């Protein structure tokens, strides 16, 4: 029935209102791939990309269009075309950029799928459309700047924030978060975010004294891929340790549950492997006993969220949003899915050649 | 005196080879591969290259590579200093896959250029004497007639075992291959099989069972390569060894493996296990689990590099840049030898390069 | 082509400014043995064993002396060498002073490659040189001196000073705690040491009242070799537990951290089997995310802990000092490698004559 | 209260009518330290210790004589005595030559007490003297000798040979055992050693063949620490794996026994730490469930398997038969003790001199 027809991506550098300050350095623009998935039916599925570093950036657009021969007249059966990406890439290995690439794809298709039937792709998925607390997420951002940016979270009706920490002295971290606790009050999330910043026992450490403070949740307090130095840090914890922005495909987030790596999780429907992992991450999430939040890619995530049994938060970071139409909503601090076909991605074409390497 | 890293320049090639590598989940019938260039302030030049495995990510990782280059210019020549870098900067990006494999190539070049600094063979840098190591002559999936030929062919130039590739629609069929190589080889001889991913559980439980009947000399990746676990459920069944370990990437998802029990012998790849750098800590985590090492590709510095392993096992040769390669890794009575040559002993052919470029 | 071509012994009994006082008696000189490790390419390669009591000393060095013929006439190929050692021992026992002795051999075989490729031997390991962290080693000092002495490396730049206790009573350990922290602050580490005085109960109770007046960690609780014993007592701490010391070889190191001993490790360049048994002693650390420290052998550890993918602090404890030149120093309380080929060890040949046994 | 008045040690290399060739090399004589402990009751007590190699004869010896300080005038007492060594030597590392030095003093102490109360030892530990069922231990002696020597051996009356194997092919291993099969008949016991020399894989391929053909257990197949990898290889046999005769203490065989390494253990009378480690062994063997046979020293291995609840088999190689007295006989290849005070040794004072070193 529906072929596709054509993949075209554009390579952008959009500037951020305020850089991603992290423990590990700055994200201080937004290297974004946009993906245009051209089908016989007429409808044109969009999907983007976050590459992290300008260094990956023109790498992850060669690869996508290296990989358009691969998809071109294959029908619109994303669950299909995930399988025969990952056989393909089963040698050079199917993880990192390259299912990066694929899930890219994946949302994409997803988007036309839900177009080709104009729906929202909440309702072709079997659910409901629901409105999704989200949080407002900032960064290493200083006291004074994470404090006013955290007035300005609750002033927009956001019931969270979350702050990057990891600053030099254990003194610092708690400083902030007491600051943002005086101007946001006790009725107030605050989660906290370490970005693989912390050896194990440094980890302990810290936590322990954020947990006194009362914080919300503990995200990444040491390496990534460390799923049993994870485990050990939230052994001695009873605040939550939060994790999962950086499980490639669900495979890595079955290893990380399977071990007792954190009593949350929050995968990215990019690195997870789009909709089609995240639906099979949001199985595990639910057998597990895992409350699931989002990881950037908002847009969709609003979507993907409402048919997650266990959905927990929604991350709102714009990274996006100046190249595209803020269909989104927010109200009282809830994401509100837009009535649309698919996603809801419709671009800014005046703004993207603006930004375009 | 301080050496700085001066440049880096990459090549994309696309290079013939004279038997096509197929595989239970398709054809490699080229070598993409990207021959990387590290000058440097001492003058010397380290190589090294890289293997894309499919045309498709070719461009993909040499791009990166060119981005790369501005991370490690005027940075010193210390190899794991600027593995550490590496590490850090691309920890939110994720550290693995072709950006892993980046930082690799990188290391392999940053190593050999350190050995010609010092004007010694990597192996005598690494601390250990050079060792003649025995190496099997790999094969794909050739069907009966070929596999046999290129088996007897081994043998002739003496070399003591042969790998081939099966997973073959019927499990008939992969025996039919194994039997008719030993009986044109004999029993004095190892015969290694490799799957490449293509089986089930139950499905590699069956075949492997059927195999060990004929003392093949082991089982390379029976199951989807990152399913630890599955290997274990796989090898808990068998006498056979199962063997694993061309696609972990990073010596960290080797712990992994090891960890759980999902083969009883390693192979890692020396791009992706990390280079020279991350092939001293697979050497170490091999030595503690019990787990006999040998290698994966890359034959000119696994030679080097299998010679500073305590459990150093097999040398897989498939010589995949021998077009753009001088041959001064030679092989006696199937033994690699070491090149008396400073670093890791690569030469390219220049000449030969031009013909193959992407 | 370089071939080791002699090796020569000294045993001396070294005079300390302060005894090393511990819970299980007093170190009051240190029993080295003096190592030279002559090649065919010129250069000398050194190195020092350290025997812990004289009772050992003259049995060492009987050992090593014994050993030369094995590796005189080989190639100076300290990984291989190690390899023949461990093959040719594995009857009579591949540990304990057989075990130290090899170390001692592969550290002097070490500093002579580094000689004849001219460079420091951080470099030859591939890393570059960096100042590392390293505390005051004291000792079972009581009060006032623990304190003074405190006082005095403070003044010296260090960040950190660790002191021994195991007094007849937790309330003497205590006091110690206390009186040195007063004189520190609390920006100030203060590691503590029982050295394998306590049984698993009386050390989860001490452990446990260190950890609320505020320790850097906790040193050999229990017997070394009991790492189902510090597992237990770890279980009950936020404090970390500390221990490697006594590991002899990196065999020993994987047992301890297979089952949760610690959540730091120190190995010792001796026992851990030199530079070839530090290098994967630091791969075990690294895997097992275990921040990872030296013991003793100061000089040569500086080296070690800049290639170390988790290094965390160096001990200063001058053991040699006596007759060894000072190259390396200490700026601001890190250890400072000495731009000189190999470990930059030079024997104070005027003064060796004096302590010879 | 009788005290230690002396302590003499003699080290000899004794002449051994067949050399003990191994997969790792020959140990073409036997370096042996005699050790004399005289007492303030007259008696002396005798002992002798393994060095494996004469590298290490004249250390062991060295350390021994500085040893001696720490036990003269001390009771005889050799539990206490043992207890004391245990602490003195705990930072020093308390294994290797240290812990042969201390089990040494430790078999010369209890021989002692048995003279005292002029009583065997085995009457002294409160069990009766029984037989004890012996194999003849011979070595990697090829098809030719290994046959000859089982021939030999069978009309000695001994009811099992060891041969040691490791040979570079296995097809060797199983001519040697095939053909010792055909002279000694199949109700006969074939144990065979492998004296560490194969990594796991290989010692899975092997052990499985040799047990096809029948053999009576596989010794020391890999590394022996590798407590780990002795679990894997036993796990795929039916044959029962058998070690013990590098343990260095109790405490190593603890850790052994606890994964689940072998099915069969063989202290070694020394490594173990002579009779007081000895009794703490056996203890452990029977809550293990493993027979417990002895390695080497078959002099005192005869009294201490008779005291031993789960005894097995006792070694026969008379490595100092050289210089001392037959006194333990052998009746239908059961080593039958002597009635004689204590151990039963007495030197051959005008052999010992052809011998010292
Ligand atoms: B951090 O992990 O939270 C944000 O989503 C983010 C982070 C790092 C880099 C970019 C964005
Ligand atoms: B296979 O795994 O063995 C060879 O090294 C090879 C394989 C697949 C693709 C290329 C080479
Ligand atoms: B103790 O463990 O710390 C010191 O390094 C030291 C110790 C004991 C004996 C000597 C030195
Ligand atoms: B072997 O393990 O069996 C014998 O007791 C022996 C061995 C090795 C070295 C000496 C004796
Ligand atoms: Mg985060
Ligand atoms: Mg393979
Ligand atoms: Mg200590
Ligand atoms: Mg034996």
């Amino acid at each position: 029935e529906v072929l596709i027809t054509g993949l075209r991506t554009r390579a952008v550098n959009v500037p951020l209102a305020y850089p991603v300050h992290t423990a590990v350095g700055t994200v201080g623009t937004a290297p974004l791939v946009l993906i245009d998935l051209a089908t016989s039916a007429g409808v044109v599925g969009h999907s983007y990309l976050f590459a992290y570093t300008p260094v990956a950036l023109k790498s992850l657009k060669q690869l996508l269009d290296d990989m358009a021969a691969m998809i071109v007249n294959e029908p619109l059966a994303p669950v299909s075309l995930e399988a025969m990406l990952a056989k393909r890439f089963c040698l050079a290995g199917y993880t990192g950029l390259i299912r990066m690439a694929a899930a890219g794809i994946d949302m994409a298709a997803w988007d036309a799928l839900g177009k080709v039937h104009e729906t929202p792709l909440v309702k072709l998925l079997g659910a409901n459309a629901r409105p999704v607390q989200a949080y407002d997420s900032h960064s290493l951002d200083g006291v004074k700047l994470a404090t006013e940016r955290a007035v300005t979270a609750a002033e927009l009706g956001f019931r969270a924030v979350k702050t990057k920490i990891g600053y030099p002295a254990l003194d610092q971290d708690l400083a902030v978060v007491r600051s943002i606790r005086q101007a946001v009050g006790d009725d107030f999330g605050i989660m906290v975010d370490y970005n693989q910043s912390l050896d194990v026992p440094a980890a302990i450490k810290r936590s322990q004294a954020l947990q006194q403070e009362g914080v919300t949740w503990i995200e990444e307090p040491t390496l990534q891929h460390d799923y049993e130095g994870h485990q050990r840090i939230q052994s001695k914890l009873n605040v939550p340790v939060q994790m999962g922005e950086n499980w490639l495909g669900p495979e890595e987030m079955f290893k990380a549950l399977s071990i007792g790596a954190c009593r949350l999780a929050m995968p990215d429907a990019m690195k997870i492997g789009g909709v089609t992992g995240w639906i099979r991450a949001s199985a595990l999430a639910q057998q597990f006993g895992i409350p699931m939040s989002s990881h950037l890619f908002q847009e969709i995530s609003a979507h993907l969220l409402a048919a997650t049994p266990t959905a927990h938060w929604l991350e709102r970071l714009d990274l996006a949003g100046s190249v595209i139409e803020p269909t989104l909503t927010f109200e009282g601090g809830n994401a509100v899915i837009p009535d649309l076909p698919g996603v809801g991605i419709i671009w800014r074409e005046k703004e993207i050649g603006k930004y375009l390497v």
